[PDB]
């Protein structure tokens, strides 16, 4: 029931954000190693286009802070976003 | 081809683009642009909104701030916003 461009992809995020988050427990975070294997699976064909190793290798590191913690939806997002904008031509050039 | 995820991202990037690559940096959008962009996308969803005042607060800034411009991080995170706020997976509705 998706009407537009922006809904599409967005329920592909939920969905995807889900597909590791719906195993069991809360379906609203996810797990520090849940979500490190949803960006392996769902992004790592890109990490070698980054344009800054640093700042992408800070990302895989801050995820073994908090190993207890959780990461909601907004934090996803952010995170999916900043690997886009490394990696992604339109940002990169 | 590529996962959902990128799936999705790309076209995230594409609509940013469509009202970002009609004047000056193509990395940034007016606010007022995306208020347009919020509207056209993700309106038809805003009558399920479970707080009212915070989508209404969204809009509040846009208009106030119209010629200020936001980066592709500041969009998804309110694209995001919307989302958690109207969509079923969050609202429960």
């Amino acid at each position: 029931m998706a009407t537009s461009d922006t809904q599409k992809a967005m329920a592909m995020l939920i969905a995807t954000f889900h597909k590791y988050s719906g195993k069991e427990g809360d379906k609203l975070t996810l797990s520090k190693g849940e979500l490190k294997e949803l960006l392996s699976a769902e992004l790592g064909d890109i990490f070698g286009k980054t344009t800054d190793k640093a700042a992408l290798d800070k990302i895989f590191k801050d995820l073994d802070a908090n190993a207890d913690g959780s990461v909601d939806f907004q934090e996803y997002i952010t995170l999916i976003a900043c690997i886009t904008m490394l990696c992604n031509e339109f940002f990169t050039g």
